[PDB]
């Protein structure tokens, strides 16, 4: 702690030069007439005339809820923490602010560190040959702000993986290179990672507009898309939570089957020893599904803090299908409908080090994604293959045509009839669980009897019923639908009309999932 340590400046007057004037010119207020699309173009998606004109030491609102201020933290018995903040181009009033933020509303007696991680960056205010900048300030920052360089850029990964394995404390969390705390965001993290190592802690995410920089309030728990990438629990699946956990109390801890933001406190013996990062993840993407999998499978537990919040800056290779596949590892026989709804990839996965996670895998025992479904993340719609009944072309051999959804990547999502080729944009799903007629490549997308695909919610108005004569019928209206005349047209239900029945493929997965060669 510097001079002038008090609260909301924990650690002390931070940036302050000998001679007593700040060490960082603040902008004058952005000028008058501002476009804001060049504006945010020239910031790289924030508004950097405003925040280069905000100070460091920008005051908050606090978002956490009122409850979560009649707690108490008893600092000499918390393990001390050490916050890790990875950046690539990251502007300087972004990342002082951060810094500033953390440190201004962070106790010293937790903060072992605060380490930076230059992933590679070009800036001239942060290169080792630029002009100082950035080193240049931190030498009015404490000491226990350090600052660690990659010489290339790795990605999330590589650039987390050099952070934790500099951090020196018992407990390391990861934030954001464009972040603001609300109050005590820290030691709720602390505490719970202290009762029980294997706890995996995530702060609440709010939001800084990137064009006004206006502070926004941010649910909790996280499912996943078989596209591979975590999703909000809509509205029917916390309808399926226990009625104890539907309307949690903002003081609760909760469980979440799948992390998103990447922000969180963890042990770090305990992440090493339940396999930290797969590092052949490369530059960016799923690393987070991979990592809550593996957790949730290896004897860990991911929960959300509401009483922990930081505000984020929310923005205005063939690397990724790799990392998609690598996480199919740990999917077992649901892979086989993962690797499906990506298009089927035919990658260098890279095989040789991901048969070493495997036989990582069984050295430590870990459980199957059976097991991950039906105890972490039952509310999902596919809690076995045996919930996706149907998976391939809905044909009507009336008209010797298949529905064809290739325009879902068109403006007017008609779904149409053509001549079957087998393709994947000719190719169905069903999810039983709640009567959604899908295309493989994308579970967001539902039939609608307006003959359109639209946005899948889990209500009435996108559930359908595949009977055993053939039809497609509405389960709200109990109509049927037709392709007569080569129209997707809604009718009255008769299993004599040959233009209502259709033939729909059944989906019978194999027990495991044999990974495609390269
Ligand atoms: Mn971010
Ligand atoms: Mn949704
Ligand atoms: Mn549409």
């Amino acid at each position: 702690v510097l001079e002038g340590a008090g609260p909301g400046r924990l650690h002390g007057r931070l940036g302050i030069k000998p001679d007593g004037q700040p060490g960082y010119t603040r902008a004058p207020s952005p000028p008058t007439d501002l476009s804001m699309p060049q504006a945010l173009a020239r910031g790289g998606g924030f508004n950097l005339y405003l925040s280069d004109h905000l100070e460091l030491d920008r005051t908050a609102p606090d978002a956490r809820h009122a409850s979560c201020r009649q707690l108490h933290y008893d600092l000499s018995t918390l393990p001390k923490a050490s916050v890790i903040i990875v950046f690539y181009n990251e502007p300087f009033s972004t990342l002082m602010r951060s810094v500033h933020s953390v440190l201004n509303g962070t106790p010293p007696q937790i903060l072992e560190e605060l380490i930076l991680v230059d992933d590679g960056s070009t800036l001239p205010y942060i290169r080792e040959d630029g002009n100082q900048q950035l080193v240049e300030y931190l030498k009015l920052l404490p000491a226990k702000v350090r600052l660690i360089r990659n010489e290339v850029r790795k990605g999330i990964v590589g650039a987390r993986m050099k952070g934790i394995r500099a951090s020196r404390a018992p407990i390391f969390a990861i934030l954001d290179s464009h972040i603001e705390v609300s109050p005590q965001w820290l030691e709720p993290l602390l505490l719970r990672i202290k009762e029980d190592s294997r706890r995996v802690v995530m702060p609440q995410i709010d939001g800084i507009d990137a064009e006004t920089f206006k502070h926004i309030a941010g649910g909790c728990k996280l499912g996943f898309l078989w596209k591979l990438m975590e999703h909000s629990y809509e509205g029917h699946q916390t309808a399926r939570l226990p009625p104890e956990e539907r309307q949690p109390s903002p003081t609760d801890f909760q469980t979440s089957p799948a992390m998103a933001g990447g922000l969180f406190a963890a042990n770090k013996a305990f992440f090493f020893d339940v396999g930290a990062y797969d590092e052949d993840f490369q530059f960016w993407g799923t690393e987070n599904l991979e990592l809550s999998f593996r957790l949730w499978q290896c004897g860990g537990v991911l929960e959300c803090a509401p009483c922990s919040r930081v505000y984020h800056i929310f923005r205005k290779g063939d690397s990724i299908t790799i990392n998609k596949m690598r996480t199919m590892l740990w999917m077992d026989e649901y892979a086989d409908l993962a690797w499906r709804v990506i298009g089927k990839p035919r990658v260098n996965y890279r095989p040789e080090s991901l048969e070493k996670r495997r036989e990582w895998r069984k050295r430590k025992g870990c459980k199957s994604f059976r097991w991950f479904m039906e105890n972490v993340f039952p509310e999902g719609d596919v809690v076995t293959l045996d919930d996706v009944p149907y998976l391939g072309p809905l044909r009507n051999d009336k008209i010797g045509m298949c529905l064809d959804n290739m325009g879902w990547a068109s403006p007017g999502h008609a779904v149409g009839l053509e001549y079957c080729h087998g393709g994947d944009t000719q190719t169905f799903m069903f999810f039983r669980k709640v009567g959604h007629v899908m295309p493989v490549n994308d579970d967001e997308a539902c039939l609608q009897p307006s003959g359109r695909l639209d946005w899948c919610r889990g209500t009435a108005q996108f559930w359908w019923d595949f009977t055993s004569s053939g039809q497609l019928m509405f389960r709200e209206t109990k109509q049927c639908l037709s392709a007569f005349g080569r129209k997707l047209r809604m009718v009255e239900c008769d299993d004599t009309d040959p233009y209502q029945i259709w033939s729909w493929t059944a989906y019978n997965p194999p027990d495991t999932f044999t990974f495609p060669s390269v």
